[PDB]
């Protein structure tokens, strides 16, 4: 799983 | 942007 | 299953 | 601004 | 899921 | 998993 | 900002 | 795991 | 920006 | 700043 | 498992 | 930047 932003 | 993966 | 947005 | 759960 | 942005 | 941006 | 958990 | 960052 | 993967 | 653990 | 952010 | 692996 995986979460990320910018 | 945001990403999220399950 | 994913959920993104920009 | 951005909320999300899974 | 869910998901809100504003 | 959750998440909050703002 | 940002908050997040898995 | 748990995330906060400001 | 800001990545959690598990 | 930041906070995280796991 | 991991976690970033800069 | 700060990172954490396990």
């Amino acid at each position: 799983g995986y979460m990320l932003g910018s």
